[PDB]
């Protein structure tokens, strides 16, 4: 079992599907991670998830360094066994959410205080497989010499970052490091910081800084000249993002991997995911209604349960509805990735877009 | 496949095991019913409600009755259908607990107006195949002419409930009418109020009215008198009963069915029940322990997850917290009744009550 090989077995246009091979297990790209915010994704147990066909979840790192923390997750055996969930698990960095949701020095982030050094610690405690570079949140919109501002701190971070994770020898030979780009909205910036990046050398390279307000016309024409700037041969992962057609879009454009908590969290306040748009399914118009939530997908859900009922539960407050709009969505998106997967693979991943946008919007 | 045939198979003093075969499955006894409040046994599927062990559910009528509504749920195919759970469902008859959460005539309780006939035609509605005699919640403390009075109203209504039952043919030949024994705390109330039953003729014979606030002793004292006035042949079923030491208690009183929400809503409250007596799982003891809820517990949760997880989960508001505790308490239910069932099988049951008495409470 290899501590990190990225395949590309096929390719259409800028859009690559693959693998990623890693000590835990392998996953499949373009890939859909769930997100736990708190060593849980939120109303599934670990086998559910996996059975919606996860390869790899996201750990959130900033929650759980508060409580339980990450020495008291070490000492009770690591994230993995804590939460019971033995495949990948990527964990985000810490820094970005803190100042997301503070005092930033050169040192690092004060909220406490929060260093590159510090976060590849922490996600070594955790006993995380991807780790994250410690990177800075720029604010959005931004100003140029703002945005340079805060993508150059974030590189000198990486460096650090990178240092800090070859320094601790059993997560340099068990786990990967990933570094997140920046620069907002800006191509010369975007440059900059992919050189940095490419100088120190990663085993995988996520677009950070997007999906922070710009829209989707924005973020793809970001996208557009962003991830062609990239190590071709290294995964691309667009952190958090995103909706279904974002993610599509994202692929068309070279993304590999993706996370973010819209089916989890639309899932509990009652929204769908449809190969025929979003429903509401707390509507009046649901209240009789025999169908599954979606008329194709393969899910436990969707076997066995109406709409009429997780309609009468997500009103009704029951927690059931919760879990059972969860496990939809969440193998929506994973039977949203594997149907771009396979037409990528058959080289028709351009007809599945445009088959996909015309009955989604439809 | 019969109708409703209850077969004893073991006595030990007024202890009984036994099995009650129905068309929709066979009920193991002594029972424990998990209950369903609105259509869903709170934070689990019924397929994982069946994992514990349960052979039938309690389902309420109070809440269905006005949201989705009866009518509503037979047009969408019945309760069995409408929330997956195609085993038996004892439904309770509704006036017990609008009263309990009103003004009352011959007629009915009026909140809408509840009859002994509309009660049974719900249930028939919603697909029973226990259905509940429509009774009159009595107030605690009572007079012995108040307990009188109510008891006199509830057998009248007993009367009336099996009639509808009785006119209505597929409901006659396929499901089975349980009478309510009232009488509040007084031997002589009990006794009239189990003579009507008896002279109506029923499939089973409840004991109601208890767990109302009268303590433990007084409830004991109450079954000591009261489980013998009903038809030995029968099965004997305790109403809203209750924590595992009431169980074990009324079982050794001859008592053969059991339901009570503790299981579930303790379970959410962070109330674990372990053979050593229950624990808040919430409690910092619990911060770093490794061990499951419970040292011997057959139950999934208790083969993956330690105390550690659930307390995080718990003590973080996390929707998994409720799901684990959940299925545990009633998996930890479950295996009170099979224990009970064994040891009466076996003539050893004096013997269990004791050693689980003195390890329960040590
Ligand atoms: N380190 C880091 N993390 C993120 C994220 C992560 N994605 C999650 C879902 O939106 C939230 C946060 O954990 C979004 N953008 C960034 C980003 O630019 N950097
Ligand atoms: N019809 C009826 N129902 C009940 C109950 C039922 N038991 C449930 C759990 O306590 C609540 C309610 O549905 C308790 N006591 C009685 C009772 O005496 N009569
Ligand atoms: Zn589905
Ligand atoms: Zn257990």
């Amino acid at each position: 079992r290899p501590r990190f090989s990225f395949s590309i077995a096929a390719r259409e246009g800028k859009a690559r599907t693959g693998t990623i091979e890693m000590k835990r297990g392998v996953i499949r790209t373009p890939a859909f991670m769930p997100v736990g915010t708190a060593a849980t994704v939120k109303a599934l147990k670990p086998e559910t998830v996996r059975a919606t066909g996860a390869d790899i979840i996201l750990g959130n790192t900033y929650h759980l360094m508060l409580r339980p923390g990450a020495e008291r997750i070490a000492k009770l055996g690591g994230l993995h066994s804590f939460m019971g969930w033995d495949r990948p698990i990527l964990t985000d960095s810490g820094g970005y959410q803190v100042m997301s949701l503070t005092k930033q020095s050169e040192e690092g982030v004060t909220f406490h205080m929060l260093s590159p050094e510090r976060s590849i610690e922490i996600q070594h405690l955790l006993g995380s497989d991807i780790v994250m570079a410690f990177d800075e949140c720029t604010p959005y919109p931004a100003t140029p010499s703002r945005a340079a501002s805060s993508m150059e701190r974030s590189m000198r971070w990486a460096k650090r970052s990178r240092d800090a994770f070859d320094s601790r020898k059993e997560q340099a030979e068990n786990a990967a490091l990933f570094g997140i780009q920046q620069g907002s909205v800006f191509e010369n910036l975007r440059q900059q910081s992919a050189d940095a990046l490419a100088e120190i050398g990663f085993d995988g390279y996520a677009v950070g800084g997007l999906a922070v307000g710009e829209g989707q016309d924005e973020m793809f024409r970001v996208l557009d000249f962003s991830v062609p700037m990239l190590p071709d041969d290294k995964p691309h992962y667009l952190m958090g993002v995103g909706k279904p057609d974002d993610i599509v879009g994202a692929v068309e454009r070279g993304i590999d991997m993706f996370d973010c908590v819209l089916p989890t969290r639309s899932g509990r306040n009652g929204q769908a995911f449809t190969w025929d748009g979003p429903i509401n399914i707390r509507n009046a118009r649901f209240s009789e209604d025999l169908k599954p939530l979606d008329s194709e997908c393969h899910c436990a859900v969707c076997q066995k349960w109406s709409r009429a009922y997780i309609h009468h539960l997500i009103r009704a407050g029951e927690i059931l509805g919760a879990m059972l709009m969860t496990e939809h969505n969440i193998a929506f998106y994973q039977q949203l990735m594997q149907k771009i997967r396979d037409s990528i693979s058959e080289g028709r991943f351009s007809q599945f877009a445009q088959d996909f946008r015309a009955r989604y919007f439809a």
